[PDB]
């Protein structure tokens, strides 16, 4: 009845454009925006009713490896085919075909946080957003800036492209053109036109709040959509360019790092306010034993991690994860896990003690954990500065 | 002006008016029941006092378990007439060289403005969440069993509070003296709306109903937890579940709470638990720098040689070797330079060394120096107190 | 020295309209939009400076007979010409007109509610505002939706239009051709297209709310403008479309009848908010006789209910009212009632009871009320939907 | 393993009290008629219950029901999902049966929790927001008769008053309701002004005292209109729309179709703030019931009523003006007790019900002719909680 296959022709593409935004109900150009091979079809009775689509993308991993991601996106079921097993289908012959493509990654931006866990996705990444009273944030050390240069209506999505491609941070994942493509229409959308203010290792993109309002006696306040620094200087000189901003009351950053050191630039760490926390990156473990390996750890003593991988029956088995080899193993475990709760620790954004407090951990000594959370400790939050 | 220590009781009475007017805006006890008679520094000129800095002999958990000796800093205040005289750093600049003398390695307080306290040596060492749960979207990912609850509403006493509270063994937490099961007393007999208590074998939940004159509106019943103890994984889902399938609530405020508390991975709609804010905590200050990085524990890493500056204790500026083999003075150059203030807001493992020098507050000499400080230094939880003074 | 005639030129209904708008101080081809010999003029000293126009309609009154219907509409006097009596001299004459045309009741939707009931208006029907919240709206009982069907760019005008047309609740009233018409223009203005779901047996729109925070921590709404259902089961099936959307949050109706049997649909009723009530129609009985006939009652014992009218004293007389017959009488009345409360009863929107409570009611006879309001009664609250 | 009997010393009554209490949750800091209380025991300890008062009930037509009026329903958290409620209302409705009583009624604190057991929602209850300055009268007012009474007012002297409630919906107010809400008006510092009529009284207090003499919205709050008579209603609602110093008049809880907008020349004047299920009724004697309530002249109909927890109400009665009996005639309409109960005040019709699915026809004008026997004029109002 209910038929899974790839889409093939232009005609059923421009479909699935129609029924995944025709899922989403209320989000806000033709197949410049899409990745050819990779957008699987939910067919019944003929018409396509659903889809999941993915792209070619990579995945920075702890310890800088670049690992081969794929960025599924485009999900939905028409309304009229739901609680029918189709996004089951769909989900299940995705992550394998992801598998044979030899991607060790996937990883999506849940638009309901009750979807994606049963099918081995882990929350592995979240994002801040700050609001910093700027009257109150002047810097504690002093900031240089003298690299910044204005390049508001000069800047290009290809400049920007350039500046963001050596993205190093834990977390970061690939912006291809299509998503380039994508932002020069959500830019053309809005009337306020972004500023952007470069240096020599990063950019940041700002837009006023309420401008016909702006010289109300109310909070000026500019929003900051994009923050790319490969360098702390880049970050210092970026963030001091934002408190040194004059008639601006209020900066909101968002989406940031949980652990953005924003409280520690400021003489007055409560200038900075956390107006809210989101979950990022939900991320699925396509290939767990080449995932391990790819990702660095400390000089300490091997772990026998027990993942269990319904969907994926090859990820489930004992691995042996240490600094010096990552093998699989039939050793006793040292912990049993799912691999939904494997990726939430995967990228750093989770530790296995809090893990096993909620339940999702199996140790076999008290220690165990904390051996296995010396080797997977990362001293920066992941966190994916992209959204798709 | 003339720094003694407070020592007849109408000095005592004096000081506690005069922490008021410098607080301005805080809400009839003798002042004995809530001090220790022999740790009250107090600022005088001419005759009279107007300014003082008090503290409590405590403990604080570091990380690895081990429990420090620890000053409880609170009281503090000079009054509106005599500030920005150098009073409060003269309070101060006595009050840490005392508790040095006393051998305790570690002073925390709670600071009512941000910009105060950095220019001592104190640092943002913990901070606190507070969680909103949306109580029928908080169904639990994995089945938790309550059977070992018990509801001790009225029948809880602050003795036996206090005797579950003594097994406290998260990093970060502090002691609670009889002069702090005290001053709850104080403020649960001013609240009308008095607290439901339940327990657990290893842990206990305080909760209080808000609105309730209002109960029965259109929606959002709320209910505010004020004290989670938690001593065992087991104990933590069974007090949470508890809340979770508590009849009548609608929303659950949890506050304040560690910043990493696993209630997003309890239930299958995380976002049925939301961060309502966050804020600073523990604002630490390393009194015996040394002693402090000897009592915790560290990670089979290769040793970091950090060189601390400290202006108010000369004896904390030197360079230390650190290991989780030993912890020495050395001559060796250092890998990383800090000031005693950006090390105590690492030393709970409330912060990073990447993130820190990312600030601009941590100098390294080489690269990897600040990921094999990282290595040594990371935890698997962040810090936390959930205890006021 | 003021003078009341039809407009006969399109210059003048071009200033009509303008003095309208210009009278509505803050509302948003005129010929298209019109239907020509219905819109009355007031000139003074030459200038066109107030009006008042009409359209022929039809009205649903209970027992399910179509009478002829006035619609009247565009009523409006310059700020330098009001307190003069020109409203008045326009209302008298429109109404005389309409009398002469052979139509039976008139209606309009007030800007102010302290206008119209001086000329004879009553307030005959009110609408709600619901708000469901989609997570606790589990149906009480299994509703059926295979017949559901999605229309959404595939609708046209002209097809709900058709679907409108077998409208049979008490309340309803005509959608001319102008009105489509009229509504092809706010849905062209609006960047934001509605969805359009159907029924063999009914239609609903809706629409998204904020679509471009649709993402964020806030709860996803859409708006409900339209609703027919000529069934229970379609009644049922496109409710239940509405509870089965995946993304949403929050369900916007309105406007809808007071009596909405949403909160019988749920097992939580309270999932189901009213957000507010508003008087809807605006009833006239421009010829009380032929009204009162057209209905239905049931089988009680005749009433006789004198009324009050001092615009049309055609309509001043006694009345004997039964499930039989309807005639002028010269019996003692049982019932004495001004036309502007007669109209608030007519269309089942209010009880004699009620009315009397408010003053608006003399009984002469005891158990005159009691008998009243038996044959009068109806099972549905009556409602327009459809404003002009 | 878990014991369900009726409490028999104060004792008990007492525990059950801070049972309820806890259960309840957030409900504020004698009061009970003994031997109508239902415990639920696990060893010795008493983790549940259910309680009820001897009231009655006004139906259509104006007679006076015998009526249980429920409360106290209460299960710890450490005893939950468990049948306890399940076995406490089975119970209570087989006793409330035995007493010859033929309605029960309460206010739900959750709207998911009774419709399982029969009660179905037959009244609703809104609040009105009135912008005083707006609402002159459409039609003079007199008020001669209204009389100043504010702090001379006794419970008793207002129960008396309250006594001669002949509206649909109304129920007791037995000595313990006014003993409770002497409780609530020494609790709060505002003590609330009462004004009289021959035929009525109204209750109203000040909102915000602290800053009323300078602000933007001086509101008073009416939480008790009483009036047996068109004359007492208009003089009462009158005097409110007179009071000088008032912006708003908030009314809450009235009935759903108080004729308020059309006293005034401004309806919009009248705005409902908002609408809320009141009346929980459940059906213990549905013949009873049925014959107890008055009808139209109308042709009988044949209603199939099902009932689960009381057998005695699933049969087929044949409803007209002049007989209500148990007939074995094929049905022209199949319902549940639940949404017969619903109709049963006149707070929802035949129509309306079956619309969402709740009443099933035989015959095309079956529907109909059920609403033209059961339609009513007024809509059910329970001006009171419990
Ligand atoms: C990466 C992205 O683009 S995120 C975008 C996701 N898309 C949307 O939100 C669009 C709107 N929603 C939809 O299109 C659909 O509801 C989908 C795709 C989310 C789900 O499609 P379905 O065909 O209904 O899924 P399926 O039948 O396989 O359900 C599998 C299980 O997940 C559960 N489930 C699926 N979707 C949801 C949901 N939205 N909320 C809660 N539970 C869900 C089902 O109950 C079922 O559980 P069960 O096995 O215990 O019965
Ligand atoms: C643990 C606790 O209880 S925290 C409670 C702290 N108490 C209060 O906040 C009460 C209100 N404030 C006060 O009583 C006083 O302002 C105090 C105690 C904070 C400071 O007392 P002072 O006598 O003015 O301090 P002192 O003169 O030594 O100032 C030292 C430095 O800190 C700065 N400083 C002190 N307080 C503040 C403040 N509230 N805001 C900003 N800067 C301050 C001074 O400017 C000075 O800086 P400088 O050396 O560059 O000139
Ligand atoms: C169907 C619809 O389109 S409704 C749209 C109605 N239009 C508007 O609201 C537009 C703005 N207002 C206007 O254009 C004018 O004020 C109108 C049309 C409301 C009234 O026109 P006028 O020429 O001033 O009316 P007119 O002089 O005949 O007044 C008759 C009586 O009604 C009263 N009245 C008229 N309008 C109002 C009002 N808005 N508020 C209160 N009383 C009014 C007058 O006071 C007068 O009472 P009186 O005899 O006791 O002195
Ligand atoms: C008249 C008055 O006084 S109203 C006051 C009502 N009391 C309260 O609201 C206090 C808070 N709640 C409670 O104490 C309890 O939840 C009670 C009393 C409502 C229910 O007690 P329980 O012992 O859990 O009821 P019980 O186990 O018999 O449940 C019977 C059914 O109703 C359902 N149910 C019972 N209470 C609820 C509720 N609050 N929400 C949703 N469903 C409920 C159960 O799921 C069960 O359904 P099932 O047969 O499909 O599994």
């Amino acid at each position: 009845v209910t038929d899974i296959r790839f889409l093939q022709s232009r005609a059923e593409h421009e479909r699935a454009f129609t029924v995944f935004w025709r899922a989403m109900v209320g989000l806000p150009a033709a197949d410049e925006l899409l990745e050819l091979g990779r957008y699987l079809g939910a067919f019944v009775q003929g018409e396509l009713i659903g889809g999941a689509d993915s792209y070619t993308s990579w995945l920075t991993v702890p310890g800088g490896s670049r690992v081969p991601h794929a960025a599924v996106t485009h999900i939905g079921v028409l309304p009229t085919h739901t609680r029918r097993g189709i996004l089951t289908a769909l989900v299940t012959r995705q992550l394998t075909d992801i598998a044979g493509r030899g991607e060790i990654v996937a990883s999506l931006r849940a638009s309901e946080a009750v979807i994606y866990r049963r099918f081995g996705y882990g929350i592995a990444t979240s994002s801040a957003t700050y609001r910093i009273q700027r009257r109150r944030a002047a810097p504690l050390r002093p900031i240089d800036t003298g690299a910044i240069a204005l390049l508001d209506a000069a800047a290009s999505p290809e400049g920007l492209a350039a500046i963001y491609e050596r993205a190093a941070w834990t977390g970061s994942v690939a912006r291809p053109p299509q998503w380039w493509r994508l932002h020069e229409l959500f830019d053309a959308a809005d009337p306020v036109k972004p500023y952007v203010v470069t240096h020599p290792d990063g950019y940041v993109r700002y837009r006023p709040q309420d401008t016909a309002e702006w010289f109300s006696s109310s909070a000026r306040t500019i929003s900051v959509d994009d923050l790319v620094a490969h360098s702390d200087e880049a970050y210092r000189a970026l963030v001091g360019h934002l408190l040194d901003l004059d008639l601006v009351d209020v900066i909101e950053l968002g989406p940031r790092p949980i652990d953005d050191p924003l409280p520690h630039l400021v003489t007055d760490p409560r200038a900075v306010a956390v107006a809210g926390i989101r979950d990022e990156t939900w991320l699925r473990l396509v290939d767990v034993e080449a995932a391990l390996a790819a990702r660095t750890y400390t000089d300490g003593a091997p772990v026998v991690i027990e993942v269990q991988d319904t969907l994926l029956p090859h990820n489930a088995a004992r691995f042996s994860v240490s600094s010096d080899k990552v093998r699989r193993t039939q050793h006793t475990p040292d912990i049993s896990v799912d691999v939904a709760a494997l990726g939430s620790v995967y990228l750093g954004g989770n530790t296995w003690t809090r893990l096993e407090r909620a339940g999702l951990v199996s140790a076999q000594s008290p220690g165990a954990i904390r051996a296995a959370d010396a080797l997977f400790s990362t001293g920066t939050q992941p966190f994916a500065g992209t959204n798709f």
